[PDB]
């Protein structure tokens, strides 16, 4: 799962990480959904990998704008990398962080300086705190609301409770901005939109992923 050789420092990540193409951090989200399809369509049941993959180019666009040094946050909300993956997804992070055993598909990397700031661990593990949520959410959720109260999760760190003008903002707006990918030919070039951006079709925004 490591994109950077391991031992490199911190400072080298970080900087390596604001250096990578839109092209290559698609590309690191594709291999992980390639990786850990079977356990991404069993939780989420996406119709296929692309809209998957789209899915999570929506969530790197909406935490990141795929700037994928971007780092965020404190305590339980200190998140990095494309996905803004959170600290409370790693193994032995702070004792005072929900568990996520959960999702015995992926390895549970353990919070190191590396495994949070190498790139490909940290979308590793954006993908596995991801389906901690929406398995939680698949208890009493189906279809689109797997994913949406999923989102609503990985977000606030509870599937259920946000301001309903924050599912739309946040999880709708995921939705609606990975689709963009897949209806412009968007899935391996260097091209993103943005949260907000007035071109991406916020209408029914779920229904391309089922
Ligand atoms: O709260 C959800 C996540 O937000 C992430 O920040 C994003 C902002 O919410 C979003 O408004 C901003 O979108 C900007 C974009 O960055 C800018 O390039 C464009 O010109 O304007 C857009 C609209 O203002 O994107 C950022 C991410 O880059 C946090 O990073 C994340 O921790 C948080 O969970
Ligand atoms: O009361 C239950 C336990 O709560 C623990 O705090 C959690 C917060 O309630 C929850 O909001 C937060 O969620 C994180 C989320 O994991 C992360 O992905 C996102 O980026 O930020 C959210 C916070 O904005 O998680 C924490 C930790 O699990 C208390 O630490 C605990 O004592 C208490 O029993
Ligand atoms: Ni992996």
């Amino acid at each position: 799962d490591g994109y950077f050789p391991p031992g490199t420092s911190k400072h080298e990540l970080i900087a390596r990480a604001s250096s990578l193409k839109v092209s290559e951090v698609k590309a690191i989200i594709k291999k992980q959904v390639d990786e850990h399809w079977d356990v991404i369509r069993d939780v989420c049941g996406f119709k296929n990998k692309e809209v998957a993959y789209a899915f999570f180019f929506g969530m790197a666009t909406r935490e990141s704008t795929f700037r994928a040094a971007t780092e965020t946050g404190s305590g339980a909300s200190h998140a990095f990398g494309p996905l803004q993956t959170a600290e409370t997804a790693y193994a032995n992070a702070n004792p005072n962080y929900m568990p996520e055993h959960n999702v015995p598909e992926m390895h549970q990397y353990d919070f190191t300086e590396y495994n949070f700031y190498d790139v490909g661990i940290s979308v590793h593990m954006g993908i596995r705190h991801f389906l901690h949520f929406a398995r939680l959410a698949k208890e009493k959720y189906s279809g689109r609301d797997i994913a949406r109260h999923g989102l609503m999760g990985y977000n606030t760190g509870w599937i259920d409770g946000a301001d309903e003008s924050w599912i739309v903002r946040y999880a709708d707006e995921t939705a609606a901005l990975g689709a963009w990918y897949l209806r412009n030919n968007h899935m391996s070039d260097d091209e993103f939109t943005w949260d907000t951006d007035p071109r991406v079709d916020r209408s029914n925004p779920w229904e391309i992923y089922y």
